[PDB]
């Protein structure tokens, strides 16, 4: 009875679809008139952080792409959902894998492509993400995806070229730039860095065997618990990287060793990439 709002009473449950840190996303159909016309869409509610959620729906309020998950709007209860549309084929961790037959290397520089593009456009807007990975890329059909989740996204102040953060506790660190490893500075060219990660799992079809936590626990081992980042870090500093997937060809690895220069000024941008890549196809 706030139209501008969602009635949580018509947010008819349908079935999970995923889980985060504070979230979990849940498929509804919004069916106000009560006769199943209306539709589809995905709810993102506090687990069974109030203010987390409420900072996420901001940040998606403010956020406009065509390769960005699109906000719906917002059900209020003190408690809080955050409304977007829903995107059936579900992220790309899940996708990949049910695919490789169907999706080829051009489909796949293609995503690549659409993913740096929804990232400028983030950074455009002086967020940074802190959470690229393949399972917060979603998959609207064969022949797009979108950046699917902001749980993690933080503002850059104006004039400044990172953000400090304070609460690393939920942090992808076989994802993460050295500069966050090493003093919890975030850059739009840590996000950079994290984008050849998501390439990289996009290349291997997000096979978990070759996911960057298996293939760096292998380089440092696997049971070092709090010392893990720190060996993290000392590999990196002797240069190491994820090695490039078989199938992948030189001039796309080229374009992923420049997401990994450890000095995040030596990095590519997020425009240089989408150029570098779209002189790959056709
Ligand atoms: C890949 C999407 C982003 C990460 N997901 C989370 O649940 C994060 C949390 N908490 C799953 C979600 N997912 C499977 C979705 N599946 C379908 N439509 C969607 N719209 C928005 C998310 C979404």
């Amino acid at each position: 009875v706030d139209p501008t709002h969602f009635e949580k009473r018509f947010l008819k449950r349908i079935r999970d679809l995923g889980e985060g840190h504070f979230g979990k996303v849940e498929l509804c159909r919004y069916d106000p008139e009560g006769d199943n016309t209306g539709e589809q869409v995905a709810v993102k509610s506090l687990k069974p952080h109030i203010a987390d959620l409420k900072k996420e729906i901001e940040i998606l309020r403010n956020l406009y792409h065509e390769n960005i998950v699109k906000y719906k709007g917002i059900c209020t209860e003190n408690g809080i959902k955050l409304i977007m549309e829903f995107l059936p084929s579900g992220s790309l961790k899940e996708y990949l894998p049910k695919n490789k037959n169907k999706i080829n290397l051009k489909q796949q520089l293609k995503y690549a492509v659409q993913i740096c593009k929804g990232m400028d456009y983030l950074g455009s807007r002086q967020y940074v993400h802190r959470d690229l990975a393949a399972r917060n890329v979603l998959v609207e059909s064969e022949h797009q995806v979108k950046i699917g989740d902001f749980g993690l996204t933080k503002a850059i102040e104006t004039d400044k070229e990172y953000y400090t953060v304070k609460d690393d506790r939920d942090s992808p660190v076989f994802w993460y730039a050295p500069e966050c490893l090493m003093q919890s500075k975030f850059y739009i060219a840590s996000d950079v860095w994290s984008f050849g990660v998501t390439l990289h799992e996009l290349l291997t079809y997000c096979d978990s065997d070759s996911s960057p936590m298996a293939l760096f626990l292998k380089m440092i081992g696997p049971t070092h618990g709090q010392m893990t980042v720190t060996r993290l870090v000392n590999t990196l500093k002797e240069g190491k990287r994820l090695p490039c997937p078989p199938n992948c060809p030189d001039e796309v690895y080229q374009l992923m060793r420049k997401c990994w220069e450890f000095q995040p000024s030596n990095r590519t941008s997020f425009q240089n990439l989408i150029e570098g890549f779209e002189a790959l196809l056709k």
